[PDB]
């Protein structure tokens, strides 16, 4: 009935609906009502597309940012295939007529009616796009190895879509009554509390009277601020800390002083408070739900009788440019002055203007508001800026939302990390950004992938817990299919944790290879084979995982154990043949975040015609300090290819020749040329990626080289100069740009050329680095906290410098970099 997708949903998402009932909250009851609706509405719609719409939900197109190529192609009833060849110019209908006509040739008797999958993988190939723009093609033509396409009718894939159907009157101060606590410590406790606006200010922090550590100590007093009840803005947000004093942090809480109904809150709250690391603003406004033992304050907000928010028709009826590219008095009052003219002539600059008015005075909110509600939509980049805690006021959000429906679902996806760590700085349950994701993901199968896991490997943490499983709750009642296809993948990770703290135990106690032999045994169990096998990768859901390959599977030797688990496939060949790496016991979003950065660095070089033939590998939290990474096959780490052992095709007489004699070997005779290309290509973009992200502490074991040539890093627990970090060159890899040479100025100096390109295109898109590590802050990254994590990205891109003064900059960081090189 209903009850299976319940048990279903609830195991998927580790909290059972059950819970949700049992708090009988309003908002979560509304919430889920009002978003269940709203995702079987999208639901209905998905199930009535058309055959290529529904390939546009279900496989949307792998994109990149004349000469010719052997594809080989195959109908899905049949393993007799056909080569072709054919231009890299070429449309896939082309390429489509083509197989037809060898088809009625060997059958003796319309390419509109198919597409083309890539063979054993959830990726398809149509529309108007040249092959070479195609992800697949493009990848396969840098590897070289020969496409291969499966040509899928319609009625085919229509058979898939088919199987996956489910106010203004009161003037006087603000004030509460602090009641008491009920909580430990070892003095006197204050209770300092404030009202703020985002990050900002309504008025000074007043603290309450100074009580002994008197239990569940007592207070009874008014707290009276410094600003009127109808100057409060929509998101005025009440925030405690409670300490000890003869500083002492011991806990804090937060809550809206209006309801999510706009109802202003009265009468009695208990808050139920989290410890501490004073005064916390952008910490959530949910109490702590360990109700046992967690530090609480009770308090009362005065009634003043039912009086709601004002509704928006209310609101709306209440030297210049110099500056405008922190600003003082006189100039905030200039630009506030002129706000119309901004609305006019400097649209994008709304931002700083929301900065310069006053959110504690309700004439200048309205005066605002009236300003955003016919101001101009904004470019994507300008309204990933408004997303920030520090324009927390909804019609400000709304309107941040209205100018990102723009976003594509490639740029969705690139910045959907971003976007759901910005769900903790929210609120209310219900609001735009969570439909907003809620509604593409519902549209994009990839995006609603990626969601998912974001959200499923927070869940461990009581702060979002509630927010982030009704969200998938949501997703779920609107994908029942995907609902069951991302089971499949949790129930792979279950067996993996279990088969993981099986390895950690064993290698404690006994050899590598019997260990080896025991995690072997374990997985070739039903129960682990069934599991394990037949799934989509959690870190890209268009590769499958098919056939467990347990002989080729094992663990490495670092402190937790990550498991290397391989798989195959008959029917995708050499594509099938796949890796992942299951690690727990880390917190894997550090380098989640680092490894997403620098894809977008990639993507930002290739969109200037610049190749720097990055690696950019899975990494994907999946629960509480459990994660997948994606193994880049056929590479191995400069400590291993420099240990220079004997009887391998590398016996180097000096160890500066150990990696090109590597090279090498993996590229006989003419295709050397071509790997110290990649491979220097590929130093230039990682060295300039990681000297703008601050990446500390490298050395041979954590630098790998693929053997085609391209370098990548691995393993990113440090970032932002988090021990000010320089720009690295390494003698060894210099060595190889120079092609072995001790001196080749030309070789090396084009390798300087390209880190100065790469680095430049960085600076251009500086502001979105740091709008979109702005948004990151609210994760509670340990090394992204503050505003010197922000600095260092603007130091490191010099984004206050004129690209001539930068580059001289650069250069100097360069040339000491080449120094220090022995
Ligand atoms: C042939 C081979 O081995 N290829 C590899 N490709 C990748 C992507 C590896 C990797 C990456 C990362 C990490 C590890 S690991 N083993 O340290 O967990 C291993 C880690 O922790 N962060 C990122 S290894």
């Amino acid at each position: 009935v209903k009850k299976l997708i319940n048990s279903q949903i609830s195991l998927l998402i580790g909290k059972g609906l059950h819970e949700f009932d049992s708090l009988r909250d309003p908002e979560v009851n509304d919430f889920r009502t009002k978003m269940r609706q709203f995702c079987e509405e999208a639901a209905a719609h998905r199930q009535q597309l058309g055959w290529v719409e529904w390939l546009q939900y279900s496989f949307p197109l792998q994109l990149e940012p004349n000469r010719a190529l052997l594809v080989n192609v195959k109908f899905e009833g049949s393993e007799e295939s056909f080569t072709f060849q054919v231009s890299t110019k070429d449309m896939p209908l082309a390429l489509m007529a083509c197989a037809l006509r060898k088809k009625a040739t060997v059958f003796r008797q319309q390419p509109e009616e198919y597409a083309l999958q890539v063979n054993g993988r959830h990726e398809y190939l149509y529309g108007n796009y040249p092959l070479c723009h195609f992800q697949y093609i493009c990848s396969c033509l840098h590897s070289g190895l020969t496409p291969h396409l499966t040509m899928v009718h319609s009625s085919s894939i229509l058979a898939m879509r088919d199987e996956q159907s489910n106010l203004w009157s009161l003037e006087q101060p603000f004030s509460i009554e602090l009641i008491e606590g009920r909580k430990v410590n070892a003095m006197k406790l204050v209770v300092q509390a404030g009202l703020f606006h985002g990050n900002e200010m309504l008025c000074k922090t007043v603290s309450s009277s100074e009580v002994n550590v008197c239990s569940e100590p007592v207070w009874k007093q008014r707290l009276e601020f410094d600003i009127s009840v109808c100057d409060l803005p929509r998101m005025a947000r009440l925030c405690f800390a409670l300490y000890a004093v003869v500083d002492c942090p011991i806990a804090w809480a937060n809550l809206m002083l209006f309801d999510y109904k706009d109802q202003l809150k009265t009468g009695e709250r208990c808050l139920y408070m989290w410890p501490s690391v004073l005064l916390n603003p952008a910490g959530t406004v949910r109490g702590n739900p360990n109700t046992e033992s967690a530090a609480a304050l009770v308090i009362y907000l005065p009634e003043v009788a039912p009086v709601y928010f004002p509704a928006l028709e209310k609101i709306l009826e209440l030297l210049r440019e110099i500056l405008e590219r922190e600003l003082y008095e006189h100039e905030k009052d200039l630009v506030w002055k002129m706000r119309h003219e901004v609305q006019e002539h400097f649209p994008e600059a709304l931002a700083r203007l929301l900065l310069v008015t006053k959110w504690n005075k309700h004439e200048d909110v309205a005066q605002m508001l009236y300003l955003l509600c016919s101001w101009p939509e904004l470019p994507v980049l300008s309204a990933l800026e408004l997303l920030d805690f520090s324009f927390p006021d909804c019609y400000v959000g709304s309107f941040a939302i209205k100018s990102l429906r723009k976003l594509t679902d490639d740029e969705l996806f690139q910045y959907l990390l971003q976007l759901v760590q910005v769900l903790k700085y929210e609120s209310y349950l219900d609001c735009e950004l969570t439909k907003f994701l809620l509604g593409r993901a519902l549209a994009n199968r990839k995006i609603g992938h990626f969601l998912f896991w974001h959200l499923r490997s927070e869940m461990h943490v009581p702060s979002v817990a509630l927010r982030f499983g009704l969200i998938m709750e949501a997703y779920c009642r609107g994908s029942t299919h995907h609902m069951k296809v991302l089971m499949k993948q949790g129930e792979a990770l279950s067996k993996l944790k279990a088969l993981n703290d099986f390895v950690k135990v064993s290698s404690q106690k006994t050899t590598k290879p019997q260990t080896k032999e025991m995690m072997h045994m374990c997985m070739r169990q039903e129960t682990y084979m069934e599991a394990l096998s037949h799934l989509q990768s959690p870190l890209d859901p268009s590769t499958l995982l098919e056939e467990v390959c347990v002989e080729q599977c094992t663990f490495m030797d670092s402190k937790m154990k990550p498991l290397w688990i391989m798989y195959s496939s008959e029917e995708a060949g050499s594509a099938g043949n796949v890796g992942i790496i299951f690690k727990n016991g880390d917190d894997l979003r550090q380098d989640m975040l680092t490894l997403q950065m620098i894809q977008l660095m990639d993507v930002l070089w290739k969109q200037e015609g610049l190749d720097l033939r990055m690696t950019p590998y899975g990494c994907l939290p999946t629960g509480d300090r459990t994660g997948l990474i994606e193994v880049v096959l056929h590479s191995d780490t400069i400590a291993n290819i420099q240990l220079n052992k004997s009887n391998m095709a590398a016996t180097a007489a000096f160890n500066k020749d150990a990696l090109l004699n590597w090279l090498k070997s993996k590229n006989p005779g003419e295709a050397l040329d071509r790997a110290i290309e990649e491979f220097t290509l590929s130093c230039a973009g990682y060295c300039v990626a990681t000297y703008v992200l601050g990446i500390g502490d490298r050395h041979s074991d954590n630098i790998m080289i693929r053997e085609s040539g391209q370098l990548f890093h691995i393993d990113f627990g440090h970032f932002l100069g988090n021990f000010r970090v320089p720009f690295i060159l390494t003698y060894d890899f210099v060595h190889v740009i120079q092609q072995g040479k001790t001196n080749n100025s030309e070789k090396f100096e084009r390798f300087r050329g390209y880190c100065e390109r790469a680095y430049t295109i960085l600076r251009r898109h500086g502001l979105l680095f740091l709008h979109l590590f702005a948004l990151m802050r609210a994760a509670g990254l340990p090394e992204l906290s503050c505003s010197k994590d922000i600095q260092y990205l603007k130091d490191s891109l010099a984004l206050g410098k004129t690209e001539e003064e930068a580059l001289k900059h650069f250069r100097v960081k360069f040339n000491e970099a080449l120094r220090e090189s022995w």
